C-alpha cells in the first residue's frame, strides 16, 4: 500500500546499521558509502541512514510516504495542492514541509 520512510542522519553509519539490524531483526537493503536502507514489513517502514559530517547525534533528515506507483504519487499531488499546502513536483515525486521546517516526500522507488 504505503509505508512512512523515515530518514536519519546518524553520526555513525555503522553503529547505526549494526543496531537497526537487530532492532528490525533484518539487515540493509542497500548500504553505500555514507548510505544505507532498509526495507521493513512489519511494522512497514523504509528506514534510511545518512552519515552526517562529524554530527554529535542522530537527528531527522527528512521524512516520507512510499507509494506503489506513479498514479498514487500524482493523486497525493493533487488532494495535497487542493488542500492548500505548497508542494513541489519532480518528475516521482512531491515535496511539502512542516511549519517547523520539517520536509516530506511523497515518492514512488
Ligand atoms: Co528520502
Ligand atoms: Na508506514
Ligand atoms: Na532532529
Amino acid at each position: 500500500m504505503s509505508r512512512v520512510q523515515l530518514a536519519l542522519r546518524v553520526p555513525d553509519l555503522e553503529a547505526s546499521i549494526g543496531f537497526y539490524s537487530k532492532l528490525f531483526g533484518t539487515g540493509p537493503a542497500k548500504v553505500r558509502p555514507g548510505y544505507a536502507n532498509f526495507a521493513i514489513a512489519e511494522p512497514p517502514l523504509k528506514l534510511v541512514l545518512i552519515e552526517g559530517a562529524g554530527e554529535d547525534a542522530t537527528r531527522l533528515d527528512h521524512l516520507g510516504v512510499e507509494v506503489e506507483d506513479s498514479a498514487q504519487v500524482g493523486h497525493a499531488a493533487r488532494r495535497l495542492k487542493e488542500s492548500g499546502l505548497a508542494t513541489v513536483e519532480e518528475n516521482d515525486k512531491v515535496w511539502v514541509t512542516g511549519p517547523g521546517g520539517e520536509p516530506w516526500e511523497v515518492y514512488v522507488v
